[PDB]
């Protein structure tokens, strides 16, 4: 199948070159498979979601997406037109209130709900949890996040957005799960990527158009939008029987496109997330 016109960051997924703007994908799209969004909640109601995204935990007074994030990220990872994995099922868990900001031990409690959660779920291709969030180095939630790995689900995690060395951010520096990093239409690292020898791969983070809230759209930066096109991509892959959870990471690394990123870091891998799509 292809998307005509689609926005860069999925043009660029299932192309081996930048500037193309047509997003080619196995029909398939990711259906069968789960992918869990950890963030400010979903805007469940909005028609880009098409009825397949539901909000299944909060940790604060409303399960609402008072903050447009997490509608954003999981716009990526599978709305109609800005979604990676377009028929993947989109459960929200709302850890991070309206502002963006949640504690540690909510965060830690949202991973632990979903490694029990998915339990009662029927996602027979396999279960993804997208982190576009993080923070100061946190041995407990690196731990939480390892927990959530180790249970069956593909854990993706984003860098952070201090140009820094991943390893002092949480989430993020924990080896098992799989750290996301950003790039830009150019195919230079963002600059406000993190980097360093944690980070597993590369996705499209500068400049993400996707679903907001209030039925509408916007686009933005970070390595929290880079996150969801590998879980999405994940999610895709899975379906297609191609790898699973437990490996899912190491086989988008060893797929990527190799090379392609400049301003990568002595030490960082150069590597960008790749759908491999032939028609
Ligand atoms: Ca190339
Ligand atoms: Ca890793």
């Amino acid at each position: 199948a292809a998307q005509t016109n689609a926005p860069w960051g999925l043009a660029r997924i299932s192309s081996t070159s930048p500037g193309t703007s047509t997003y080619y994908y196995d029909e398939s799209a990711g259906q069968g498979s789960c992918v869990y969004v950890i963030d400010t909640g979903i805007e469940a109601s909005h028609p880009e979601f098409e009825g397949r995204a539901q909000m299944v935990k909060t940790y604060y007074y409303s399960s609402r997406d008072g903050n447009g994030h997490g509608t954003h990220c999981a716009g990526t990872v599978g709305s109609r037109t800005y979604g990676v994995a377009k028929k993947t099922q989109l459960f929200g868990v709302k850890v991070l209130d309206d502002n963006g900001s949640g504690q540690y031990s909510t965060i830690i409690a949202g991973m632990d709900f979903v490694a029990s959660d998915k339990n009662n779920r029927n996602c027979p291709k396999g279960v993804v949890a997208s982190l576009s969030l993080g923070g100061g180095y946190s041995s407990s939630v690196n731990s939480a996040a390892a927990r959530l790995q180790s249970s069956g689900v593909m854990v993706a995690v984003a860098a952070g957005n201090n140009n820094a060395d991943a390893r002092n951010y949480s989430p993020a520096s924990e080896p098992s799960v799989c750290t996301v990093g950003a790039s830009d239409r150019y195919d230079r690292r963002s600059s406000f990527s993190n980097y360093g020898s944690v980070l597993d791969i590369f996705g499209p983070g500068t400049s993400i158009l996707s679903t907001w809230i209030g039925g509408s759209t916007r686009s933005i930066s970070g390595t929290s939008m880079a996150t969801p096109h590998v879980a999405g991509l994940a999610a895709y892959l899975m379906t297609l029987g191609k790898t699973t959870a437990a490996s899912a990471c190491r086989y988008i690394a060893d797929t990527a496109n190799k090379g392609d990123l400049s301003n990568i870091p002595f030490g960082t891998v150069n590597l960008l997330a790749y759908n491999n799509y032939q028609a």
